[PDB]
């Protein structure tokens, strides 16, 4: 089963602050009842570690089976571009699968970050969207989040990451706020984390004029 | 058996909203092993099987398998009437033949809202800078979205996929690239949205210095 078998990727923020700890995450579903110790190998450029923490096999609710293997990594490794390969064994299976992840190759470019005040054809609207435009990244992985007056924003959505013709990457993120905030003279403030910046970190704020 | 290996594409959104486009339904067979006999297609619109669909030669690709395509093209009113279309996909070499379907999105449709955002005041110390259109407040996703100056269609432009909103509907953003030197010289540029809740499937909004 090569499609019971997911690896998935630190969070962004993780790899790029020092107070948090990313970790890949190796996950495999529909381990039968009556099949054994599903093992996972774990190998970071070729060699195998043995410091991932598995978790015993969980009973789901159509009455199969899921094992979560996590292994943390080092930020510098993640950033440096290490691959980080996991192998799943279930001796039920003819086949041993495996998967690797690691950053896109590449060099690194600083995303530039803009924020966009409400079209003045939306001001009639009850409520307006602020947009942050964030382009010129790259790799695509990012972290991107609106706050105001030192509190996170509850309705915003962000595009995915869009390859733009010069192989770099853009998105945008629209926050939806009550008029009455934006009229008041509110600030807001859309923050950026992405390897490529200085810090780690940016931001850049919106209000009205 | 070959049920993976069968792929049935809708036509693109701006082809079903104007008239004078053509749309296409296409599906496409892959994995054909040279040692299978004459892939075949039988098409059907609800149900009832039509003729007017042309199949392409096979393609041998590099990893030794061929490639069979077949397109039938449709009316716009069909397409977007909700009509469901049918590729049967027959060879001798395997037991059943695999049938795909497919048809518009469905559920109630709602009209975008255009609205054109210039460049931020930070991004004018650049030699480009972005105009952004922001559509919004649309269903199904199916849109089409284009740039154009001076009647011209212009090149350096890509657009978001649609993204589900918090109410249902959907948005995106589009963001074409300008020289700086082309935005202050007070030259008018155009955003145009098609999509079948708009009247004449059709709307724009402009964009210029202030
Ligand atoms: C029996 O039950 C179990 C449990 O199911 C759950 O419960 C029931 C009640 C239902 O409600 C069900 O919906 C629930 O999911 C079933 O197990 C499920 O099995 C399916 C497959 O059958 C799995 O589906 C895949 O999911 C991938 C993404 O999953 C994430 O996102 C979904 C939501 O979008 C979540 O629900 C998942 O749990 C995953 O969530 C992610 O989890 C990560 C790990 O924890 C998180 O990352 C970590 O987070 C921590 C802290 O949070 C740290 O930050 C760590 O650092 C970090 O690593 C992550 O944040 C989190 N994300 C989110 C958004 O929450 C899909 O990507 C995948 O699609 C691929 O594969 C498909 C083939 O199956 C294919 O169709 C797709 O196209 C895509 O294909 C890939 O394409 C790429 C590129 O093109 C290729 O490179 C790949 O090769 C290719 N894939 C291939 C070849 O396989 C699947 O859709 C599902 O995840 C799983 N759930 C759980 C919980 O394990 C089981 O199936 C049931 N049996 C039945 C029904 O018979
Ligand atoms: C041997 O090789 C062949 C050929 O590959 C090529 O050659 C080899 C040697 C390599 O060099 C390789 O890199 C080359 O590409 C291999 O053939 C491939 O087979 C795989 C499957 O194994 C196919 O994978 C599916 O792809 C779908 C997307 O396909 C499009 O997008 C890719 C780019 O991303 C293109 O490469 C494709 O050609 C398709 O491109 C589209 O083509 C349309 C038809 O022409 C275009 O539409 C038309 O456009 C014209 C204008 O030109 C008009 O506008 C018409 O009106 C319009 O109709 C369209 O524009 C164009 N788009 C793009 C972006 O280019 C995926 O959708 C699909 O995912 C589904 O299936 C997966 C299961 O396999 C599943 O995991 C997914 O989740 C998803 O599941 C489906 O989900 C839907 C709903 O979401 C359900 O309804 C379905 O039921 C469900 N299906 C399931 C579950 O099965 C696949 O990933 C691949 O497309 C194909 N390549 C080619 C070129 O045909 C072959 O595999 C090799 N064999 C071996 C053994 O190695």
């Amino acid at each position: 089963g090569a499609s019971s078998v997911f690896l998935f990727p630190p969070k962004p923020k993780d790899t790029l602050m020092i107070s948090r700890t990313p970790e890949v995450t190796c996950v495999v579903v529909d381990v039968s009842a009556e099949d054994p110790e599903v093992k996972f190998n774990w190998y970071v450029d070729g060699v195998e570690v043995h410091n991932a923490k598995t978790k015993p096999r969980e009973e789901q609710y159509n009455s199969t089976y899921r094992v979560v293997s996590v292994l943390t990594v080092l930020h510098q490794d993640w950033l440096n571009g290490k691959e980080y390969k996991c192998k799943v064994s279930n001796k039920a299976l003819p086949s041993s699968i495996e998967k690797t992840i690691s950053k896109a190759k590449g060099q690194p470019r600083e995303p530039q970050v803009y924020t966009l005040p409400p079209s003045r054809d939306e001001l009639t609207k009850n409520q307006v969207s602020l947009t942050c435009l964030v382009k010129g990244f790259y790799p695509s992985d990012i972290a991107v989040e609106w706050e105001s007056n030192g509190q996170p924003e509850n309705n915003y959505k962000t595009t995915p990451p869009v390859l733009d013709s010069d192989g770099s990457f853009f998105l945008y993120s629209k926050l939806t706020v009550d008029k009455s905030r934006w009229q008041q003279g509110n600030v807001f403030s859309c923050s950026v984390m992405h390897e490529a910046l200085h810090n780690h970190y940016t931001q850049k704020s919106l209000s009205l004029s």
